[PDB]
């Protein structure tokens, strides 16, 4: 094996970071916390050996990911704090999110209330409308890729399939990865774009409201042929107006959707409850958004 | 962990196979050579362990391998001797095949002379043809899983993606699994049948004797987008009876091809030398045919 340094020195900042706890890891990256030694304060780490970076394509996709992410600053986006390697790793120092992501939320609530899924809708929404607007498509907008920090604020992260529209009108025709909640145009690898995220607020919006994802079956395969085929159904209990604003992302015609920007222009947010937060509660039990004091 | 036992019991047979040396693993198997105890012949042993079987969907696909692959049986197909399981285990009984598969040869070898390809390709053509009559769709030809025993006869082996096609004209929806040697109408979703099977030798030959895959690129989605323009091209060096017959194999439209049926009458095969056999050098050294003694 390689054994990766318990202490991670970046010689162009000049910054010394102790590696605390193993956060966990995906693809190629093991996680840790890391502490800048002097300034105390902490940091999600990500580090991927460069043993799993041996072809130029694999390098590439991670250049593009920090080239893409570095140049992001916003409320709702995973903030980048550094990147530096050695001759063995690269690190990442990402902004630490210590509720973790909205899928451990997911599973351990299923469905939730409303007034929260408008709550967390309208962070992501703002999120992406400040991605879209620097010209980035994420790509792979999902629960797990939706972090909380202490506050329950959403930051969108894992920018690895992020790809930047370089000219107007361009339709990508390539996507390298698999992505979660994959919109159709790219399923049948016709062209694709911008819609492709808010198909997957789509999906996420009815994935928080029914506690389970639209086009779930025990076959990856068979999932891409009902979403080929727009193969779901809303369930009654979900109020009119949040399944109307599914029914219109979740559409087949990429150019039917709505835009990231008319989002928040729904009636399912202007006529709604939409909390200014959530009590920590709200990661265990339903909040009542009780009137009482 | 849980560890292999060295020594495998077939309670049904009644028969016990001594583990030998370690072959491989891949997918989720680890691969030996296991000689019964008793009659001393040898086998390659196929062990999947239970802990990667906890979902049906995976379970479902190691029981429909098995059910293809037990009820075949042709010279050019790999034997299948038996199956068996313990509470950790399943362990699969195949014809061990000595000098391993033609990706191997290729790697050594590159383009082969026009003789071996015509050699092995009536072999692998002969393999397919008893499948297909048998209503079996390989969907997964590839170097790899074309192996060669002593002899240098070849054997297809790998039926983990195989389907039965139960009726006439059906035409699969779904493939679980990533061939090598992708057809057009697979990677767009079309629908898809026997035609998938000589999509894939067209490349395998195409491979013989070039020496390279005809849509390769650094990136797998950028080659899915070649074969889906039918960006390949044939260098001028190869024989036009050859490049005609690639050309056929090679085609968007599935039903303009080729069925294997009709292939050994093609040109190619006809009107040129087709060895009765090669010799071991044929693993290294080129072979040049001499009439002499
Ligand atoms: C860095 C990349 C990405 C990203 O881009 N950003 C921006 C990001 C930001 N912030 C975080 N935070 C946290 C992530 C995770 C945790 C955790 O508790 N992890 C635990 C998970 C279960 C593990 N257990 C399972 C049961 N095992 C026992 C066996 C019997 C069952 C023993 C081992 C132990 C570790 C805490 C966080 O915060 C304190 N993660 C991020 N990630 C990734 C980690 C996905
Ligand atoms: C069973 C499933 C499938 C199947 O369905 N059928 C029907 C089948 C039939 N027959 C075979 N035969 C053989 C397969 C393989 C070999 C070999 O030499 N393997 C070696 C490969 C390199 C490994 N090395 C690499 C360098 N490492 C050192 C480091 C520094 C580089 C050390 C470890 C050591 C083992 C020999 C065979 O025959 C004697 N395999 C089959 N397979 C699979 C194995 C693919
Ligand atoms: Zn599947
Ligand atoms: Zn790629």
């Amino acid at each position: 094996a390689k054994e990766i340094p318990e202490v991670l020195v970046d010689p162009r900042s000049r910054r010394r970071y102790v590696r605390g706890r193993f956060l966990g890891k995906g693809g190629f990256a093991k996680c840790f916390e890391i502490s800048d030694a002097d300034t105390k304060e902490v940091f999600a780490g990500k580090i991927v050996p460069k043993s799993l970076l041996l072809k130029p394509h694999q390098r590439e996709k991670m250049s593009m990911e920090i080239s893409i992410h570095r140049s992001l600053a916003h409320q709702h986006v995973v903030g980048f704090h550094g990147f530096f390697e050695d001759n063995d790793f690269v690190f990442v120092v990402l902004e630490l999110c210590r509720r973790r992501s909205l899928l451990e939320l997911h599973k351990r609530r299923k469905a939730l209330t409303e007034p929260e899924a408008r709550y967390y809708l309208r962070q992501i929404v703002l999120g992406c409308q400040y991605l879209h607007r620097n010209r980035v498509i994420h790509r792979d907008l999902k629960l797990g890729n939706l972090f909380l920090n202490e506050d329950l604020e959403v930051k969108i992260g894992d920018f690895g399939l992020a790809t930047k529209v370089e000219y107007d009108g361009e339709r990508k025709k390539v996507l390298c990865g698999t992505p979660n909640y994959i919109a159709p145009e790219v399923l049948s690898k016709k062209g694709h774009s911008f819609e492709v995220d808010v198909w997957s607020i789509g999906c996420i919006m009815y994935t928080l409201l029914v506690g389970k994802p639209p086009f779930e079956t025990s076959c990856l395969k068979e999932t891409y042929l009902r979403i080929k085929k727009n193969e779901y159904s809303i369930p009654k209990h979900i109020n009119p107006v949040a399944a109307s604003l599914i029914q219109k992302m979740l559409q087949t015609d990429p150019t039917a959707r709505p835009t990231i920007n008319e989002l928040l222009n729904d009636e399912f947010f202007t006529s709604g409850y939409i909390p200014a937060r959530l009590p920590i509660t709200c990661l265990t039990i339903p909040p009542r958004f009780s009137i009482a004091p």
